[PDB]
């Protein structure tokens, strides 16, 4: 309730698409009065409450109220939303630099102190988040975007916080949703969810980041489930065979299946592999 009503097409021009969902589509956009280009994620309103064919005003709303409240170099920002008849449109800070992998996937060879560089961004942004008890919950490889690609050192932005929930005391919180791939034992087998569930995923990203195979992957996606829940996984010699020993000691203490004994964001960058 109370998104601007005016046409953002008065506001704002729009330019290319950059990414589309089921049920979003983002697209470039330039703010007319300032010059500025942004980010458009226009988010389609399911409007009946039988249809499955769009977003509930519950979702979108609780996406809005969590983006609202943050400012940090290493998370996306909100600025502007518009409601129309079919649509919530978000106008977000612009991230023109594509997927992180992807930009890694250029260089021509990449050692694990500077995995690392990369990697501390995320956890400084998960940080950021945790601090303000903010669950992302789909922490995955294609939400870790790059600001600009074409600078020194580049900066990382976490983005889509359609999932992403305020840790409520009183209440716990089941629900089962984001990619088999990515998500913690807790998601898989609808038990009690929290901000651990982000430190198993950081933990699979980093997995990853250094070795470019997937921990828990099967051959369908009932077979990554179970993978997932049974903690199986390997640090296979084909893989890892340069991978130091305090490298794969963080991911063992991230990759746990009890949330209560998995390494916190707090504790992670403490750890000596990230603070030598
Ligand atoms: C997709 O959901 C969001 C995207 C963004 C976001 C903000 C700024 C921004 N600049 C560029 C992009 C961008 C560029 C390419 C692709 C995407 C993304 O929508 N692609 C799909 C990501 N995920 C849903 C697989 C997003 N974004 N995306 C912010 C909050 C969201 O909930």
């Amino acid at each position: 309730t109370v998104f601007r009503q005016e046409n953002v097409d008065d506001y704002y021009d729009t330019g290319e698409e950059l990414g589309s969902g089921q049920f979003a589509v983002v697209k470039k956009c330039r703010e007319k009065s300032t010059g500025l280009q942004y980010a458009a994620k226009f988010i389609k309103k399911r409007r009946t409450k039988s249809s499955r064919r769009g977003v509930s005003r519950e979702d979108i709303e609780r996406e809005v109220s969590i983006l609202k409240e943050i400012q940090h170099p290493n998370v996306i920002t909100l600025h502007e939303v518009y409601e129309n008849k079919t649509d919530v449109i978000l106008i977000l800070e612009l991230v023109a630099g594509g997927e992180l992998f992807d930009f890694l996937a250029e260089k021509e060879s990449l050692t694990e102190e500077e995995a690392t560089e990369f990697l501390k961004q995320i956890l400084n942004g998960v940080y950021y988040l945790h601090s303000l008890q903010i669950a992302h919950f789909d922490l995955k490889p294609e939400n870790i975007m790059l600001l600009d690609r074409n600078v020194p050192k580049p900066r990382i932005k976490i983005i889509d916080f359609g999932l992403a929930h305020k840790i409520d005391f009183g209440n716990e919180f089941k629900n089962i949703f984001g990619t088999p791939e990515f998500v913690a034992p807790e998601i898989v087998n609808y038990e009690p969810l929290g901000l651990e569930a982000d430190m198993w995923s950081i933990g699979v990203i980093t997995y990853i980041l250094l070795s470019g195979a997937s921990p828990f992957l099967g051959d369908t996606k009932q077979e990554t489930l179970a993978n997932v829940s049974a903690v199986n996984y390997e640090f296979e010699d084909e893989y890892f065979s340069n991978t130091s020993a305090l490298a794969k000691d963080f991911i063992r203490r991230l990759l746990v299946k009890d949330p209560k004994k998995r390494m916190t964001i707090q504790d992670s960058l403490q750890h000596p592999w990230i603070k030598p």
